[PDB]
């Protein structure tokens, strides 16, 4: 389990996210695992699902003890419900160590597993404060570095329904992953892996909104969310400048709304058409930011039709938020994401495996200095729910 060792131990689907095998239990069941920046729980599917043919058995874990109490999570679209857990944990393509972190049995779903997604489970790699049922259930990776000599900090190198690749680097940097120039923006709070963007450009024009509204009412980093997701305002002010610049090409509502797609004939999709996005991430230098661009490629993503094997098809995976800007899938694939829990930042440079543009390529670019221009981070309004609850920590 060196970097070596680890150097293309993820796998997936496209828009179905990345896995990594982890063994539960003993004797080991190894099982394939998602990858979630954007939550904080490990959670395996432990039952039955007509979508699954291997699950965690805690009956066959001799290690394997019952927290006597369950866990429930609602998400916006489904959910799943479990009872808490501990067992021992490993990363077979991962460092050599072996730790004893919580689990929760997945008993029951709701469209949470779908047909060939091809894993089990989830690995919430974000922080406690997100954790259910309430933030004193331990995440996994804050169990790894507390029983091991593992450094505080994981990488992710996720490549560009259809196959993929990548690498997830647990407690280190592999500079075979990336080339060029690495830059880190300050892990605002360690909620979510929590980020501030001071500036959007399509094509080089500024989409010129107050710089709060890109961060409304936060953004993050989330390798468990496909799309780019944008504030509502935000997706507004970005598809009028991209629907400016693709004007040669009228598509209908549904194509922007991310229901349908738009089709060229094989190899000739006109890809200068549509613009390059720069999103401008806080540097760690109070006056500085960095870009990071991203092509078009990784914001129309092919979808390989059934009555379409004389076209490229394409979704527009760039959607609508109400709960902040997410960078998912669509953002981490062009880059080397760094997640640097000790020295809370999030690093990017450009991946060493690229989906690159005939003319153009995915970058990350900086410095750019700022005279003043403002504080970009929202302030959520805190409610007394939150306000409240103890953390006697
Ligand atoms: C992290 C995870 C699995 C959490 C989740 C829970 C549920 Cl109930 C439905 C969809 C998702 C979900 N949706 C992704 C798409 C997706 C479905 S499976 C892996 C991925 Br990435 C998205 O909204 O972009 N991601
Ligand atoms: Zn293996
Ligand atoms: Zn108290
Ligand atoms: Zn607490």
């Amino acid at each position: 389990g060196s970097f070596v060792e680890m150097v293309d131990n993820l796998r997936g689907k496209s828009g179905q996210g990345y896995y990594v095998e982890m063994t539960v239990g003993s004797p080991p069941q190894t099982l394939n695992i998602l990858v979630d920046t954007g939550s904080s729980n490990f959670a395996v599917g432990a039952a039955p699902h007509p979508f699954l043919h291997r699950y965690y058995q805690r009956q066959l874990s001799s290690t394997y003890r019952d927290l006597r109490k369950g866990v429930y999570v609602p998400y916006t679209q489904g959910k799943w419900e479990g009872e808490l857990g501990t067992d021992l944990v490993s990363i077979p393509h991962g460092p050599n160590v072996t730790v004893r972190a919580n689990i929760a049995a997945i008993t029951e779903s709701d469209k949470f597993f779908i047909n060939g997604s091809n894993w089990e489970g989830i690995l919430g790699l974000a922080y406690a404060e997100i954790a259910r049922p309430d933030d004193s259930l331990e995440p996994f990776f804050d169990s790894l570095v507390k029983q091991t000599h593992v450094p505080n900090l994981f990488s992710l190198q996720l490549c560009g329904l259809a196959s993929v690749g990548g690498s997830m680097i647990i407690g280190g940097i592999d500079h075979s992953l990336y080339t060029g120039s690495l830059w880190y923006t300050p892990i605002r709070r360690e909620w979510y892996y929590e980020v501030i963007i001071v500036r959007v450009e399509i094509n080089g024009q500024d989409l010129k909104m107050d710089c709060k509204e890109y961060n409304y009412d936060k953004s993050i980093v989330d390798s468990g969310t496909t799309n780019l997701r944008l504030p509502k305002k935000v997706f507004e002010a970005a598809v009028k400048s991209i629907k400016a610049a693709s004007s040669t090409e009228k598509f209908p509502d549904g194509f922007w709304l991310g229901e349908q797609l738009v089709c060229w004939q094989a190899g000739t999709t006109p890809w200068n058409i549509f613009p390059v996005i720069s999103l401008y991430l806080m540097g760690e230098v109070t006056n500085q930011s960095f870009r990071i661009t991203i092509l078009p490629q990784q914001y129309l993503r092919p979808v390989e039709d059934v009555a379409t094997s004389q076209d490229d098809c394409y979704k527009f995976a760039i959607s609508q938020s109400s709960t902040g800007t997410v960078m998912g899938a669509v953002i981490m694939e062009g880059f080397y994401v760094v997640f640097d829990r000790a020295r809370k930042r999030i690093g990017f440079a450009v991946s060493a495996c690229h989906v690159h543009d005939e003319f153009r390529t995915a970058a990350v670019e900086g410095p750019f200095v700022t005279l003043d221009m403002e504080d970009c981070g929202y302030n959520i309004p805190q409610t007394d729910e939150s306000r409240s609850h103890h953390h006697h920590h």
